[PDB]
């Protein structure tokens, strides 16, 4: 029940998860995962790595190379991806062993794969091994670090400044900078570019082909949102933390806003400052940031989103797993409340993998029992949904050749919450799609 600080083999027998808690850089995804794999592959179990992104998927591809891992015999595939597949009729192998790294990732496909896995295991079919610096429940934002770090709480630029604030721009090393939002980051790049800084923008969209920039020289300010906290490594100096996050809350069951900005977890707050503070013969890496944290209330929608795919993912017979035990108080929904019969579940599937809406816009559209191709909901709904952009109602030519004011029938704060967003609720409501 208890984390672990080292990987022992007993912790490949079914019905065994392990939770491995080393502190950030400590070697958890470079040194253990490769030693674990060794040891599956020693004994013929039937394994599956998770990464959270492809870019780390990418990277371990590369660290396990030379070792039988197929990247979509140990399988090796991003979390989303898992989720993706138990959500078609693929049934996926019976895997005996899941390897989950990064096993604080908080989006729905992630949260719900660790309650998939932890039934499984609890099923007494599979052993699991969760690796995380920061488990649910944790209340530590100082772990240890492989050097010390330099905390200070200061005032964070929460837009762009025209005066003050020198100690942003005089520093020398390169800088990352967790904002709470694409919007806010855009606001604090266009800033600092100004300054004559040269900057990149990482956000869940464009993280694939911007975090390669990363690996250069040539680069002052690295501005992102929460993704980065997934096992992005940069090699950076200093880390400027807003400490604050948006909150999607579903008010009444009939809309999705987007709450706050207000104050992260403290598992967000030891993942962001863990970014730095890597390199044990490098003294002096610094952490400035702007405020305090707190834990997640009971109405964060991503658990909830999470059961809406538990509810449609199969198990054995008529069985629906559960979410992982230390994150199942998140959500007030009872077990099958949200189980579509079979062409919804196409459809539901389809809105997310196709048309790139949140999970719990989807599941309204297709529990409506509107199929994927029909567009007629973006545009009817209440006066009090109608989207803007620069203060005008947003327009779009239709299929069908009639502009449109977007007015969608289930309003989810984001779908319109940045310019790349909205760009694509627009096409979708059109019935266009970009080249993926
Ligand atoms: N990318 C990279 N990192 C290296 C290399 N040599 C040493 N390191 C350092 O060792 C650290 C430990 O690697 P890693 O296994 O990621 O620790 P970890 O516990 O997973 O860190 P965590 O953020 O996800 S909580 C790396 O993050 C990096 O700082 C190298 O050749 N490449
Ligand atoms: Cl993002
Ligand atoms: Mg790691
Ligand atoms: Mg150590």
């Amino acid at each position: 029940e208890t984390p672990v600080e080292c990987f022992e083999p007993s912790m490949l027998k079914k019905k065994q998860l392990t939770v491995l808690d080393l502190h950030p850089g400590a070697g958890k995804t470079r040194r253990v995962l490769p030693e674990i794999v060794r040891e599956a592959i020693k004994t013929r179990l039937r394994t599956v790595i998770l990464a959270p992104t492809r870019v780390v998927a990418a990277e371990m591809e590369e660290a396990l190379r030379g070792l039988p891992v197929r990247y979509m015999i140990v399988d090796l595939m991003c979390h989303a991806t898992f989720t993706s597949r138990l959500l078609q009729p693929i049934r996926v192998p019976n895997y005996n062993l899941y390897i989950m790294d990064e096993a604080h990732f908080t989006d729905p496909s992630s949260i719900a794969a660790r309650g998939y896995i932890s039934t499984r295991v609890e099923m007494g079919e599979a052993a699991a091994i969760f690796m995380t610096a920061t488990p649910p429940g944790t209340r530590d934002a100082f772990p240890d670090s492989n050097s010390p770090i330099m905390d200070t709480e200061v005032e964070v630029p929460e837009r762009a400044w025209s005066s003050g604030f020198d100690w942003v721009t005089d520093h020398s090393g390169k800088t990352v900078w967790f904002v709470p939002s694409v919007r806010n980051g855009n606001e604090i790049a266009a800033c600092l570019t100004k300054a004559g800084k040269r900057v990149i923008q990482l956000s869940r969209k464009t993280f694939e082909t911007e975090f390669q920039k990363t690996k250069h020289q040539e680069w002052d300010f690295v501005v992102t949102t929460d993704i980065s906290e997934m096992g992005a490594n940069f090699k950076a100096d200093r880390v400027i933390d807003s400490r604050r996050c948006l909150k999607p809350v579903i008010l009444d069951g009939e809309r999705v806003i987007l709450a706050g900005p207000m104050p992260v977890t403290h598992a967000s707050a030891a993942q962001r400052r863990g970014r730095i503070g890597r390199n044990p013969n490098k003294p002096g890496d610094e952490y400035l940031y702007g405020g305090g944290c707190a834990e997640t209330d009971e109405d964060h929608a991503h658990w909830l989103e999470a059961r809406m795919l538990l509810d449609n993912i199969y198990l054995q017979d008529g069985l629906i797993a559960s979410l992982y035990r230390p994150e199942a108080d998140k959500v007030a929904a009872i077990e099958g409340e949200f189980k579509l019969r079979t062409e919804q579940r196409k459809t539901f599937v389809e809105l997310m993998k196709r048309g790139d809406l949140p999970v719990w816009l989807a599941y309204q559209v297709a529990s409506a029992g509107i199929t994927y191709t029909d567009r007629r909901w973006c545009f009817d709904g209440t006066t009090n949904n109608t989207i803007m952009e620069d203060s005008v109602p947003a327009e779009v030519w239709t299929r069908h050749g009639e502009k449109r004011v977007l007015k969608p029938r289930w309003m989810d704060a984001r779908v319109c919450s940045d310019h790349a967003a909205l760009k694509s609720f627009k096409e979708f409501a059109a019935g266009k799609r970009a080249a993926a």
